[PDB]
């Protein structure tokens, strides 16, 4: 690890994202500063409207180019999506087309908002001599009032920094295969399963932060993209940008890479085949930094830990290789669970049957590495 962008305490996410642009911007950030009410009043759509074409010159450094692409990308789902309720903006205005997309080509990401915005650059601490509990936390925007987006945006970047304690290891685990040092290699596999087990532990924060109705009819809204979206059949267009719409996915925590990079670390292929479910998360992994895309990458180009312990006859070494699908296997059962009661039972009012098949075939995939298991 060196130029992949993965921090020791925080991992992927942002270390110590910056909450303030420069001046040049305030009326960038008027805007998303105020969201709930500028959505609420019906005055956003108007604000953004009357809005000058400003540069992207203006934004010097890493930290302040990814608020920007958070600060932008709220406004653009404040925009185009409105209060919510259905009634759409299939046209984003110049004055903020152009600088997004300007500023998107050049971190390679596209223009929209992805989960390396809305989580992993939208925090901070309260306090910072006190440690990164979602009660020392915040983030930076929401859409309105009681959209759960604190909740939802916080839990995932919590899991998100559990994970990371896990990603320490990985040099660990490969320079113990190439030296056919096997003690220490099962010892970081075990590492690697504990901390798999304490992120479960963090997904629990959601019920207590995260309410169904609010999440369900309101930030799932905010969420979306336009990538076979009906309400935007053929996409946004980028008024001054591109003269014919383009189609972008909303969010989706396939666009996280700590799942996928423990996918490929223990050898799951899920991204292999022809299915949905692998084409869909390669295609994600075009919404990811591309530091981060290229660690992936990386380690999909490295031998396999998983061959390396079917072909030792070690049982020792297949427990705690199995120790860590195991870990898989729960996160993304307790997950399941999660998505019926936030998105199934809200949806028939306490399209969803293709979203927990997609969950399903990629928690089957997990299953089916287990070892001596069958
Ligand atoms: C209210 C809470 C949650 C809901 C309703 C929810 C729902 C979903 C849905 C519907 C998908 C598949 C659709 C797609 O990604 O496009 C998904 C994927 C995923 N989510 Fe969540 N989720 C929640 C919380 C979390 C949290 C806190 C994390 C922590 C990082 C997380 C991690 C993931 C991952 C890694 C995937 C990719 C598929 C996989 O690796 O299993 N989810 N989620
Ligand atoms: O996958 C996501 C959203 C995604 C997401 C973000 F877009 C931003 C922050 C966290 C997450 C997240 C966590 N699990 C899924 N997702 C939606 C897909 C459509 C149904 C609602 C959930």
């Amino acid at each position: 690890s060196k130029e992949y962008h993965i921090d020791e305490e925080v991992g992927f996410a942002l270390p110590n994202p910056q909450e303030n642009l420069p001046d040049f911007y305030n009326d960038w950030m008027f805007i998303a500063k105020h969201l709930p009410d500028l959505i609420e009043s019906g005055q956003l759509r108007e604000r953004v409207e009357k809005l000058n074409m400003l540069s992207i010159d203006h934004l010097t450094d890493h930290k302040s180019q990814r608020l920007a692409r958070l600060v932008l990308g709220c406004i653009t789902m404040a925009y185009v999506w409105g209060k919510g309720h259905g009634d759409v903006r299939k046209v984003l205005p110049r004055n903020i087309a152009v600088p997004y997309c300007q500023l998107s080509k050049k971190l390679e990401l596209p223009p929209i908002l992805v989960y390396a915005d809305c989580v992993l650059a939208n925090w901070k601490k309260k306090d910072p001599n006190k440690p990164l509990t979602y009660e020392n936390m915040d983030v930076l925007f929401s859409f309105r009032d009681g959209d759960c987006s604190k909740g939802f945006f916080l839990v995932s970047l919590l899991v998100e920094i559990a994970a990371a304690s896990a990603i320490k290891v990985i040099p660990t685990v490969f320079k113990a295969m190439q030296m056919q040092e096997r003690d220490t290699l099962l010892k970081a596999l075990l590492e690697i399963a504990s901390c798999l087990e304490k992120a479960l532990q963090v997904f629990h924060q959601i019920h207590d932060h995260v309410n169904p109705k609010a999440f369900f009819s309101v930030l799932r809204i905010y969420l979306s993209g336009w990538k076979g979206n009906p309400q935007l059949s053929d996409g946004l267009v980028y008024e001054g940008f591109w003269e014919d719409p383009k189609e972008f996915a909303g969010g989706s925590a396939g666009q996280s890479s700590v799942f996928q990079c423990f996918d490929v670390l223990l050898g799951i292929q899920q991204t292999a085949g022809g299915g949905h479910a692998a084409q869909f998360l390669q295609d994600m992994r075009r919404y990811m930094p591309p530091a981060h895309r290229n660690f992936l990458c990386s380690l999909e180009s490295n031998p396999s830990v998983r061959e390396f312990v079917l072909s030792k006859g070690d049982a020792g070494l297949r427990e705690a290789y199995d120790a860590c699908v195991k870990a898989l296997v729960s996160l993304r059962s307790y997950h399941l669970q999660i998505v019926t009661k936030y998105i199934l039972i809200p949806a028939s009012q306490q399209g969803g049957t293709d979203l927990m098949n997609f969950l399903k075939t990629v928690r089957s995939t997990t299953e089916k590495s287990l070892l001596k298991e069958g």
